[PDB]
RNA sequence: GCCGUAAUGGCGAGAACCGGCCGAAGGCGGGAAUAGCCGGGGGUUUCCCCGGUCCGCCCGACUCCUGGGGCCCGUGAAAAGG
């Protein structure tokens, strides 16, 4: 699976929440299906997402790139530490879960 | 894309924008006009009385405060006290 191509499909067809602060809110208040975290996320951010996603029962996929590379894989000109997939519109981004 | 600077620029690692919190030198009132000063008088040995002590602008530090940026094979004390 190409992570980037499927992420751009989930963004444009479904509902994708982009950014650490909004991802945390979705985990705490919403019901996201998958959370993706960049490999070079800071220790404080990784532990926060790991803890909240655990209590929320949401799987975490660690993107194999930096937050700069995750942003490029989402066709964004900015970093993305973490993003939450709430709706996989026409992609199979949920294939990353297993 | 959007927001900038004297200059460097800033943002999903959270921008613009809106509301708030902490927060200088110093300003202003009180001190305080009763003082001091200026002018006009009367005493005596330094005392008493009278009038004014205003309006509107500008420059402005080497003094005081604040923040930004840069440099170092150089990194710019310690303790009492609080
Ligand atoms: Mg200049």
């Amino acid at each position: 699976i190409d992570i980037g191509r499927e992420l751009q499909v989930a963004i444009n067809t479904g509902k994708v929440i982009i950014g650490l602060r909004e991802t945390k809110k979705s985990l705490l208040t919403g019901a996201p299906k998958l959370v993706i975290i960049a490999a070079n996320a800071p220790r404080w951010a990784r532990e926060d997402i790991e803890y909240y996603a655990k209590l929320a029962g949401v799987p975490i996929f660690t993107f194999p790139g930096s937050s700069i590379e995750l942003g490029a894989a989402a066709k964004r000109p900015h970093k993305i530490m973490a993003l939450a997939v709430v709706d996989p519109g026409q992609s199979e981004i949920l294939k990353l879960v297993e």
